[PDB]
């Protein structure tokens, strides 16, 4: 909905220029190719005119026109970019380097003529001298490590156990040693209700005492074991590492044997029913799973990369104050030695002419970037191909997980 987008109806030439001062360096890029806003495609090529670049590429990538994101038509009337097409919008941007320096960029996209012409100005600044930006210690690439949804559900997995962990540590401290427990649970069926907190399998699984001392302190209750193994599985899952793979890996394995052998103990030598018990249960065989396919996309990547994701998703809502739009979202760039450095990044939108502009709902961009070389270029480049596509607005339930309201907590 505008005269903007019919100006995206076919292929659009692009111009873009960027002058950046980093720390005192200055340089020049200039980049030209074409888009293609009914695929939302974008092919680009980007040149360093002044030599050698002082940062990496991937950290330029974002600040190098999102009025090519091809909008689906229920979410026409939420794309901000192309109805202020062809007077264009001037994007500013803040970009945090963790433990690092910042990007203060501010950028005109305007139509050209028959070109789409984005002009970027650029200054970062506190940027530490071996740090992973002025170092070049980032990867060529804007690859996610691993698949979001992997995340996703190993954080509410692992969320849910440290909850389950403590109420069950709660229940055996506060409860089970109540007589009105015993009496309460004898006639209702309750989830605080089972017979293995004050049981023998109660503390250390039952075995591991009388392999220790039975009083020592390594004899702890299930729970604080519970409460252990999963803030554990958060943490270290949180690094991306063959170590820290296999290490998951073990510790799964370990847990899904305890969940069988407490489990047998639950339905015939201490024959009861415990949902707490379980549902632990369900999760250790989740985490189980998850660390299953981490090892095997940890070593099947490479052949899988032809149907990777490597989606970033930007997130934009409306700013009725200014007649723009603001939009948050943070890059994980890989570093070489297996670390990640994080980017912030804070963006604002407004619009260069006096026309009616759409407002949107709170949406995001599915943004994929592909990163090459042209061997035929002897200048500091880079070859851009990218993908991006609106989502987090339907009716429907079966697609529920792509709402923006869920995105928006897992970034």
């Amino acid at each position: 909905m505008s005269k903007g987008e019919e100006l995206f109806t076919g292929v659009v030439p692009i111009l873009v220029e960027l002058d950046g001062d980093v720390n005192g360096h200055k340089f020049s890029v200039r980049g030209e190719g074409e888009g293609d806003a009914t695929n939302g495609k974008l092919t680009l090529k980007f040149i360093c005119t002044t030599g050698k670049l002082p940062v990496p590429w991937p950290t330029l990538v974002t600040t190098l026109v999102q009025c090519f994101s091809r909008y689906p038509d229920h979410m026409k009337r939420h794309d901000f970019f192309k109805s202020a097409m062809p007077e264009g919008y001037v994007q500013e941007r803040t970009i945090s380097f963790k433990d690092d320096g910042t990007y203060k960029t501010r950028a005109e996209v305007k139509f050209e003529g028959d070109t789409l012409v984005n002009r970027i100005e650029l200054k970062g600044i506190d940027f530490k001298e071996d740090g992973n930006i002025l170092g070049h210690k980032l990867e060529y690439n804007l690859r996610v490590s691993t698949p979001r949804w992997e995340r996703i559900a190993r954080v509410l997995v692992c969320l849910l156990g440290i909850l389950l962990s403590l109420y069950a540590f709660h229940v055996e401290r506060e409860h089970a040693r109540d007589p009105s427990y015993k009496a309460l649970c004898d006639v209702s069926s309750s989830i605080s209700c089972s017979k293995v907190f004050g049981s023998r399998w109660g503390r250390g699984f039952g075995l591991l005492g009388s392999i220790f001392g039975n009083d020592s302190a390594l004899n702890q209750p299930n729970s604080v074991y519970g409460i252990v193994f999963y803030a554990f599985q958060l943490l270290l899952g949180m690094t991306v590492s063959a170590m820290a793979a296999l290490i998951l890996m073990t510790t799964s394995i370990m847990s899904v044997v305890g969940s069988l052998y407490l489990g047998y103990i639950l339905y015939f030598v201490l024959k009861d029913l415990c949902v707490i018990c379980v549902t632990t249960y369900a999760l250790n065989f989740i985490l189980f799973v998850l660390n299953y396919k981490r090892l095997v996309y940890l070593n099947e990547a490479w052949k899988q990369k032809l149907k990777q994701d490597n989606s970033h998703n930007v997130y934009i809502t409306a700013d009725k104050q200014k007649n723009g739009i603001k939009a948050n979202f943070k890059i994980r760039h890989n570093v070489e030695d297996g670390s990640v450095q994080l980017a912030d990044h804070y963006q604002q939108n407004t619009p260069i002419g006096d026309g009616p502009v759409l407002l949107p709902d709170n949406h995001y961009l599915s943004t994929q970037s592909v990163l090459s070389k042209d061997p035929n270029e002897k200048r500091d480049h880079m070859v851009l191909l990218e993908f991006v596509t609106a989502a987090g607005i339907t009716h429907g339930m079966d697609e529920l997980y792509k709402s923006n309201s869920l995105e928006v907590l897992f970034q």
